[PDB]
């Protein structure tokens, strides 16, 4: 709330000191976290702060816009007509946390869109003149967030987990040698492999008994998808079984040994490591669930479903009961290329979607790139409740996009199913 203060303050007596605590409180947000340190540090210099409540509507289509904004808290719905009153505006999609939209005031271009909250939401907004100067002085580095003309239409494990994986294997051969070993199959030798439900054992009996095997599974899986960890053939789900699989290091025939300072390194930092892998669990673990037909899903996986659900804020206007019936029902959907057209304006629709990992583009005919949506948002809605057409295209801004989906048949057998009580 101090930050509030220092935002609520006039630009030219902002002390550096005050830049400091709005820039701490800045460097988390989404939109942000790509943006050079000068370019946030402006940000936090000329930026100011707007609490709405719900209903209010921050701008409408048509007019000549004033501000550039993003999302510090709530939500927001962008609506748009085809016609020439706002009375016939239908929702497009909702904005959440992270996501920042008005970039048509760099060349005057009238809002394609009305913004109103969905519920109290907090701002930070940047002025016309401000934003300009802004952008002319740190484009390279907002080309990738802004929708065309002034950004453009579209845009190996990772180094943490990549750690994690050296950090395991080296416990597991500290403390049990015997699980990494050659073992022979079906008159075929699998060379340095582990067992799915060894892992599964080892995990749980080590530092935390983790609770369950479920939760171990998911923890494995974390590392499996990143590729530190690969089943011997090629399977990309981890399973509690007989299966095996290798870890990076031991790739090539020869391989060095946890000389010391890795197992003094190892010993201390292992703990947290467990717990790392612990946050990111959950999510890898339903992104695995999700990938079986409705109708193949365990007591235990519409379980680890829900669990997560409860953090999708897109979901947050759902009963509990009505959400628990929505993961034996839930689709999941990915697509690797960037430019690929989830659908197109002017054909029936019956999803709605939410964005789990990526972004896209909103294109509506005539006016190009209305908005930007990422992670969080979601879009087509209306689709659940009415018959006529999308009166829009969704296209993926960037590779490998992960969709939540809910489709019109089976959302309404839930909100009747729910109604037998």
């Amino acid at each position: 709330a101090e930050w509030i203060a220092c935002l609520d303050k006039r630009p030219l007596e902002r002390s550096s000191e005050d830049v400091d605590i709005i820039f701490t409180r800045l460097k988390g947000v989404k939109a942000f976290e790509k943006f050079h340190p000068n370019l946030l540090r402006q940000i936090c210099l000329c930026g100011y702060y707007e609490n709405l409540e719900k209903g209010i509507t921050l701008f409408r289509q048509g007019d000549i816009g004033t501000n550039w904004y993003a999302v510090l808290a709530g939500s927001l719905d962008v609506k748009v007509s085809e016609t020439s009153s706002h009375q016939d505006a239908v929702t497009i999609c909702t904005l959440g946390i992270g996501t920042a939209f008005g970039e048509s005031i760099l060349d005057n271009t009238p809002r394609h869109a009305t913004i109103v909250t969905r519920e109290s939401s907090e701002l930070l907004r940047i002025e016309q003149e401000d934003f300009k100067a802004l952008w002319e002085k740190y484009r390279q580095y907002m080309a990738g967030l802004l929708a065309p003309p002034y950004g453009v239409m579209e845009t190996v494990p990772s180094e943490k987990i990549l750690r994690a994986g050296k950090i395991l294997r080296i416990a597991i051969l500290s403390r049990a040698p015997h699980m990494i070993r050659d073992r022979k199959y079906h008159l075929k030798t699998y060379r340095q492999c582990c067992v799915g439900t060894e892992l599964v054992d080892w995990m749980i009996q080590q530092t935390s008994c983790v609770h369950s095997r479920t939760q171990a599974v998911g923890m494995w899986q974390v590392l499996l998808e990143d590729g530190v960890l690969n089943h011997v053939d090629q399977e990309r789900h981890f399973q509690d079984k007989y299966l095996f699989y290798r870890f990076l290091d031991d790739e090539r025939e020869d391989a060095p040994l946890p000389t010391e300072e890795e197992k003094k390194e190892c010993d201390e930092e292992l703990q947290d490591t467990m717990l790392l892998l612990s946050q990111m669990g959950p999510d890898a673990h339903m992104r695995m669930i999700l990938r079986k037909p409705p109708g193949q899903r365990t007591v235990d996986d519409l379980e680890i479903i829900y669990d997560e659900l409860l953090h999708i804020k897109a979901l947050s206007h759902l009963s509990t009961t009505v959400k628990r019936e929505l993961a034996g029902v839930l689709i999941f959907e990915s697509h690797a290329k960037g430019g690929t057209v989830l659908f197109n304006q002017g054909e029936e629709g019956t999803s709605w979607y939410i964005i789990l990992k990526g972004s896209v583009n909103v294109v509506i005919y005539g006016k190009g790139v209305v908005c930007t949506l990422h992670e969080g948002d979601d879009f087509g809605k209306l689709a659940l409740v009415n018959d006529a057409p999308r009166a829009a295209s969704i296209v993926l801004r960037e590779d490998n996009c992960h969709f939540l989906r809910v489709d019109k048949e089976d959302f309404n057998r839930i909100l009747r199913d729910v109604e037998a009580n």
